[PDB]
């Protein structure tokens, strides 16, 4: 069934979520994208049937409208799972969009973090955890200036107490991690954000090396608000404890007059 359904077109990409194809569902020519996710690959499995922890927690997100892209279909192949993905179109993921414009203007990052706090919160919501928040897994939909989460393939169920694993990128990970191996979720993720808003506004990440990450020490090489400033830095705190919570981040002097998506891709977009 799944390859009378969908009518698959170029590779978009492959790498450590495996490889995802370019696709039409061909009942009603909508767009989506094809993920294939080899059984071997897979270290961690959840139930509804074993399948990947990645479909548990996309069904959990996928209900209702949000800045998540959906699952809308999944099978089983003897050596795979191929899961199939909303596809917004015309779409560029932002680690290109931040490498071809380079860094954003504040009332650009402000938009594009607004969202990405509202997709965070619903997926934590939603009892889930993303566990890798970056550039590259965000989708910009630049016609309705719409951003939406992607590869929930590092995630988990969201819990209250430490978690002692992780397999998300490095550079975004906190220092907690990096010297304990231990880490609490949602401040993991303030972690991840802050890594995030200083990417958006500086147009590079703040930390190359595991020292550097310890240290904590913020460095501006570009023209950035002391407010702007002050938000980043109160994310990067060192003690996850010193973070601010979801509604700090979004209450802060920086966070206010928010545009909406579509303002945003008029003004800066199209
Ligand atoms: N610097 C970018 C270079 N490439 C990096 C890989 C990228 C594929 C992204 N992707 C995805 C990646 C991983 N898990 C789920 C995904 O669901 C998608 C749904 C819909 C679209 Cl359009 C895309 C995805 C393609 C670009």
């Amino acid at each position: 069934p799944l390859e009378s359904q969908y009518q698959v077109g170029p590779l978009l990409g492959s790498g450590g979520f495996g490889s995802v194809y370019s696709g039409i569902r061909v009942s009603d020519n909508l767009p989506v994208a094809i993920k294939h996710v080899e059984k071997d690959r897979i270290s961690d499995w959840g139930e509804l049937t074993r399948v990947p922890m990645e479909v548990v927690l996309l069904k959990k997100v996928s209900s209702g409208f949000s800045g998540v892209i959906r699952l809308l279909d999944w099978f089983e192949r003897p050596d795979s799972f191929v899961l199939i993905l909303e596809r917004p179109e015309p779409v560029q993921d932002l680690f290109d969009f931040i490498t071809e414009r380079g860094a954003l203007q504040e009332e650009l990052a402000r938009s594009f973090f607004w969202q990405v706090l509202e997709a965070v919160r619903h997926c934590h919501n939603c009892g889930v955890l993303h566990r890798d928040i970056k550039d590259e897994n965000i989708l910009i939909d630049l016609n309705r200036g719409e951003l939406k989460l992607i590869d929930f393939g590092s995630g988990a169920l969201l819990k209250d107490t430490v978690y002692t694993d992780f397999d998300g990128t490095r550079v975004y990970s906190p220092p907690e991690w990096i010297r304990y191996h231990r880490y609490h979720g949602r401040s993991a993720a303030v972690w991840s954000l802050g890594i995030l808003l200083y990417d958006m506004v500086c147009g590079d990440i703040p930390f190359e090396h595991d020292e550097e990450i310890i240290r904590g020490q913020v460095f501006f090489r570009q023209r950035v608000s002391s407010e702007c400033q002050h938000l980043i830095r109160w994310c990067l705190a060192l003690r996850p404890s010193d973070r601010p919570t979801f509604e700090e981040i979004q209450n802060h002097p920086w966070m206010q007059d928010v545009l909406l998506p579509q303002e945003t891709a008029e003004i800066h977009l199209h």
